[PDB]
């Protein structure tokens, strides 16, 4: 029994000491949704979007720190390129013959992030406080993140980050063209499947001057990045009760927990999220695609090719994201190359010394 499988031991008896403040959060948000749909405003349409809840799902954060995503359908968007890259895009619209629902948002022809999320936390805080069976108040917005954190006090104070999401029925945008390649993988079928589904805009403003601030938007494909975790085999009952398991979700676990566990000893390390972490082993997936090559018999040497894999990607200061092939995660504008000569050594040590990092 080696230190890796006693990690992911740990990892999901951690996960024990998180259900009882996720069903907490999950009557809140249920009932504020509920409140939010009876009530009459730009919001009424808004749903919670489910993007899977597991470790391997989520953002690396406290144990009593989540994160919510409010989908709303908007019609007939008509997107524009910010970056070249992909990496934002300004929301505009199509002709809507009958009248925008979302035109009081709008700065000359572009949706404002700014217009809309104030009118989104002020609803919130609304609801929020004739909600008496439980304590939950509306932290003080924070520059920066556009996200409506609730802070419900039952007893312990929990975390809620609610991301206003915009939902288009549209098709996918051009920058996706050639992303999502999972062809020699999933397969062609399911790969027009996922391109069918629709696909979201969040909020998020550019490091790069006063213009268009408060009026970009980043792609979201989380509905996508769930379904790919869930349905990640070759073969269709991959990790069903009449198949065969394989280590893959394993693998991003103990990557995922690489990265936090150096995250909180080392401020160096700010500009790596799990992002990166699910990027990378999304084309490790794809350029591995039989379940033969993730036999859970032989997790360290999968979870030592990812680690090769994700060091390489650092040294060659290259990360496509996985829907967005021009838009590079691992760009000097995004990280300096100092950063990730930094996180490369952190990870060569570990590689190197039996993962001391795992012990605390
Ligand atoms: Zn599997």
């Amino acid at each position: 029994p080696d230190k890796l499988k006693k990690v992911l031991d740990k990892l999901r008896l951690k996960r024990k000491d998180i259900s009882e403040a996720a069903e907490t959060v999950n009557k809140v948000v249920e009932r504020l949704l509920r409140r939010m749909q009876k009530r009459e405003s730009e919001f009424k349409g808004v749903e919670q979007l489910n993007t899977g809840s597991y470790y391997e799902h989520v953002k690396i954060s406290a144990p009593n720190e989540f994160d919510v995503m409010f989908k709303l359908e908007v019609p007939r968007i008509e997107l524009q390129e910010y970056y070249e890259t992909g990496a934002f895009y300004l929301v505009k619209f199509k002709r809507i013959p009958r009248g925008n629902p979302l035109s009081h948002f709008l700065e000359g022809e572009v949706l404002s992030a700014t217009k809309m999320l104030s009118k989104f936390r002020k609803i919130i805080k609304e609801e929020v406080k004739e909600i008496k069976d439980i304590d939950v108040s509306v932290e003080k917005e924070k520059p920066g993140s556009p996200a409506v954190t609730l802070l419900i006090r039952n007893p312990e104070e929990i975390s809620v980050d609610i991301i206003l999401a915009l939902e288009s029925k549209g098709s996918w945008p051009i920058s996706t063209k050639e992303g999502l390649p999972i062809q020699g993988w999933l397969g062609t079928k399911v790969r027009t499947n996922l391109r069918r589904e629709p696909f979201y805009l969040v909020p998020k403003n550019a490091k790069d001057g006063n213009s268009f601030q408060g009026e970009t938007w980043r792609l979201s494909f989380s509905h996508t990045e769930k379904y790919i975790l869930n349905n990640h085999g070759i073969e269709k009952t991959c990790c069903e009760s009449s198949g065969a398991k394989c280590c893959r979700k394993e693998c991003l676990k103990l990557m995922k927990y690489l990265l936090e566990q150096l995250k909180k000893e080392f401020q160096e390390l700010d500009a790596f999220c799990s992002y990166h972490v699910k990027t990378a082993i999304f084309h490790m997936w794809t350029q591995d695609p039989q379940d033969s090559q993730w036999d859970p018999r032989n997790l360290s040497s999968c979870f030592d090719k990812l680690l090769a894999f994700f060091l390489e990607c650092l040294r060659t200061e290259k990360l496509d994201h996985y829907f967005i092939p021009k838009f590079n995660l691992f760009s000097q504008e995004l990280i300096d190359r100092k950063s990730k000569e930094f996180l490369s050594k952190k990870i060569e040590y570990e590689r190197n010394n039996g993962f001391p990092i795992f012990d605390k």
